[PDB]
């Protein structure tokens, strides 16, 4: 575990994260994708054999000896408000067994369901709680990559207020 396990966020490529491993906004099928995923499978892509796994899941495969989670999100397109709701936070559950699973120290994350599984809707706030509630029984030092500087501040805030 972290010395004193913490949440930090940071703005930046989450393919050039400085923790131990990664967690992919995957898609089910274990493809390339866009955003998060394609910039994975650009720097990981062998970490995608036999990395397909359903809906508010994750699936673990290694890199070398790096560590990246595969982590499906619904697409919100797809799923009502609800159903989509509860395999959002289905799929942070599994990123918490497989961190824990992995004896890991750190971890970097980013918000599952926010860019093209959207929805077309803001769910920052949807995202990060569900991330927290079950991330906060770990000890793992938790690092949150985003790309927008308006979403870094409120990502920081969030973070503070329970400090
Ligand atoms: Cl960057
Ligand atoms: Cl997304
Ligand atoms: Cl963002």
């Amino acid at each position: 575990g972290a010395m004193a396990p913490s949440y930090r966020v940071k703005r930046m490529d989450i393919a050039k994260n400085d923790e131990e491993c990664v967690v992919n906004a995957a898609n089910p099928r274990g493809l390339p994708g866009d955003g998060v995923c394609k910039a994975v499978y650009k720097k990981w892509p062998e970490s995608f054999k036999n990395s397909a796994t359903p809906v508010g899941t994750a699936k673990t495969v290694m890199c070398g000896t790096y560590p990246v989670i595969h982590a499906v999100g619904p697409n919100f397109s797809n799923y009502t408000e609800s159903e989509g709701d509860r395999e959002l936070a289905a799929a942070y559950r599994e990123v918490a067994k497989e961190v824990t699973r992995l004896g890991v120290n750190s971890v970097a994350i980013p918000l599952l369901s926010t860019g093209v599984y959207s929805g077309g809707k803001d769910r920052l706030t949807q995202s990060l709680n569900h991330l927290f509630t079950a991330m906060d029984s770990t000890d793992a030092d938790v690092v949150i990559y985003c790309r927008d500087k308006e979403w870094e501040k409120k990502i920081s805030e969030a973070i503070q207020m329970r400090t």
